[PDB]
């Protein structure tokens, strides 16, 4: 029934990363139609069983069955491709840790201790975790440095980037926004702020081991915070942008980008973050009053179109 | 995006699962609406998060929303009742077992030893792992109850069991089936084979602790086979139908009932099959397959409407 396949949603989900984590989904690049019985002889997966697994994959639109051979969607071509952020998304969904998490979510929310599922689960915070674990952080920094990739062109697009001297990225993770604007904004000064044991290296880079929650260094009049706040409490949010409003003078700008709650679209993320995080996806407007709370002004906002999700840029001054 | 929401589709069974599996769905019995600030006082569970839990589920469908309040929906009455098959269905669904063999199945299309991912997880197959693990076991024979239970009343309409005199249930589990067709077709021989390290006690019910891999007991008129053939290969499905050929008469009836293979329906339960037992959801024609090579002929076929899926009537006799 359509309640029962409701409650079996995993299936789809963990259908996908079998074809997706084993690598078989590399063998359908440039949306070339696949022979089952030739790709069994050439990589040795069973026939009749991965057969069966490309009929699930069909019905779900990943897969189009013709003349017994099957190919990738159009929309699907990114599986393919194993550097795609889709294929690091599918790799963390379902992935023990998320599970372990997941099943400590209903108890989560009979606790008032602030700690996370995934903290309840694992007995640290996501990030704290991370640090002890390279599966989780290798994979989880490589799908932020995609999704940072794929919104660079429309970030440039938007704001005029020129105006500015010095430009710092607060928990830019691996550095890719910067390095990448930096290829187009040239003869600026580029900083990259983020917890690192070992410093990453770069041209053009001043790669920075720092704790936004402790402190935000002065003396630059660009802050970019992109994909934080979903990570964090109101309190939390709000101690963030007042360390922001410490570190910033008259004429220094903050650009706050996240992903955007808009009615239309899927709370699940909304979830997902209260399950890693005790965080949660926030409106312009939950936005806006956290800034204020904080001593920041909204000097202008827009709407940036990215395929997954709508982002909201938010440029910030004090008061 | 909708490709993104089907990679994440195992956050609306999780969602689900934390709804369900904590018991707060048992305060919405009778379609009553629900005020989330007076049942987060009752139950102690955070109201704020638990709201954003609640807006995903009306998003699914799972709860409407009124006057600030929740119900459950018509067809999700169910999640109410904890003794409900679906209950035990999403407790079953996700859980660390489910999720670990799920990892596995990948690496077990590529592997020709005859082990389910399952196995490969956790060390035995699902029915000797189930022998030592209260959790699955109670559960899964629990819900094989209920899908038992829900059958009986439409079994019962569409074949006359007053002309059979001896009746055995093979894999009949805890003797749900037989219990309730003695209670209507009185004054008859009833016999149970299964697993069994403490033989069950009902009144006129004679529980066999067997082997239908081994041989299955002469000198029945009546031998049924409901929902066990999905748990098995092809090749260990005719060694089960061999055993019942061997054990029939020329007056023998054997009804083999399964869950069928429509091209309507969704192929999610196939793969679960392969995951947990290397076993696979089968059609008409299939199974036709199979009993002839066993020996045995297909003298009616019917199909058993259930909520959840259609069901195939097969009763087949010795050639
Ligand atoms: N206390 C802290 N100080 C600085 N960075 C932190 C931090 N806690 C978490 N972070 C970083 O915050 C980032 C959240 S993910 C966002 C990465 C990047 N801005 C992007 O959009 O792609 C991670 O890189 C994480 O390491
Ligand atoms: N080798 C074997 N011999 C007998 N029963 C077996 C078996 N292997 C598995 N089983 C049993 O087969 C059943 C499969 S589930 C089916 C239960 C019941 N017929 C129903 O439809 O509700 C379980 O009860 C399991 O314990
Ligand atoms: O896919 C994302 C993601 C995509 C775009 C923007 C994002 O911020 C995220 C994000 O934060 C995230 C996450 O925190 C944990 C995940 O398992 C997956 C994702
Ligand atoms: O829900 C079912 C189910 C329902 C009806 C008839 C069934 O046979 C099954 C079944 O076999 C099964 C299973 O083997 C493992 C599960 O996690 C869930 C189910
Ligand atoms: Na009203």
């Amino acid at each position: 029934s359509m309640l029962t396949e409701l409650i079996a949603s995993n299936r789809r989900s963990a259908a996908i990363h079998a074809f997706v984590d084993t690598g078989l989904s590399t063998h359908f690049k440039d949306g070339i139609y696949v022979d089952i019985s030739e790709l069994s002889r050439k990589s040795g997966v069973n026939y009749a069983r991965f057969s069966r697994l490309c009929d699930f994959l069909v019905e779900m639109g990943v897969l189009v069955s013709n003349d017994n051979k099957f190919r990738l969607s159009d929309e699907c071509h990114v599986f393919a491709n194993p550097e795609s952020f889709e294929s690091f998304m599918i790799k963390l969904e379902i992935c023990s840790h998320y599970s372990n998490a997941w099943l400590m979510y209903g108890k989560s929310l009979f606790e008032d201790d602030g700690k996370s599922a995934f903290e309840m689960a694992h007995g640290r915070p996501f990030f704290e975790y991370l640090d002890g674990n390279k599966f989780l952080k290798s994979n989880f920094d490589a799908l932020m440095t995609r999704v940072s990739n794929l919104i660079v062109e429309k970030l440039l697009g938007i704001y005029d980037f020129n105006q500015h001297n010095r430009i710092l990225d607060v928990g830019g993770g691996e550095g890719e926004l910067l390095v990448r604007i930096s290829e187009k904004v040239k003869g600026k000064h580029y900083a990259v702020l983020d917890r690192y044991s070992e410093l990453p290296v770069s041209d053009n880079i001043d790669f920075i081991n720092g704790n936004f929650l402790n402190s935000i260094p002065s003396g630059y009049d660009l802050y970019i915070l992109k994909n934080v706040l979903n990570n964090w409490s109101d309190s939390d949010s709000i101690l963030i942008l007042e360390n922001f409003r410490k570190a910033m003078d008259k004429n220094s700008s903050l650009l706050l980008i996240n992903m955007v709650k808009e009615p239309e679209f899927s709370r699940s993320f909304d979830i997902l973050m209260d399950v890693l995080f005790l965080g949660k996806e926030r409106s312009f407007t939950e936005f806006e009053y956290l800034a204020n709370q904080a001593g920041l002004v909204v000097q202008e906002t827009k709407v940036i179109d990215q395929s997954y999700s709508p982002y909201s840029f938010i440029k910030l001054q004090i008061k």
